[PDB]
């Protein structure tokens, strides 16, 4: 998480739901090995996209009313927000292209 927004229910609100610009909000959960294995990609992927995207984990274990929030199926879960607004998202893990081709997609 060198370079990810833990992000909480509570945070949520004024991070995420009135924010500007890109944020990548992945949901996760300790035992969600998967997880895990993304949270490095999303670190480089946060480092080689410093100030285009800002990437952000948020712990269902601790906040588990964004499940249902955002009606998450199965983490990890990435959200794609644009000041506030799911612009994209992706329900299950991603290889370093695939996430970069994703993002940059979005970004555009």
């Amino acid at each position: 998480s060198d370079k990810i927004i833990h992000l909480t229910d509570d945070s949520f609100d004024t991070d995420v739901l009135k924010a500007d610009g890109a944020i990548l909000v992945d949901f996760w959960a300790e035992w969600c090995g998967p997880c895990k294995m993304i949270a490095p990609i999303l670190d480089e992927i946060a480092d080689e996209y410093q100030g285009k995207l800002t990437v952000a984990k948020l712990n269902i274990d601790q906040n588990p009313g964004t499940a249902p929030k955002y009606g998450i199926r199965g983490i990890p879960t990435l959200l794609l927000f644009k000041n506030g607004e799911v612009a994209a998202t992706k329900v299950g893990a991603l290889s370093k292209g695939q996430l970069k081709e994703f993002l940059d997609a979005n970004l555009a």
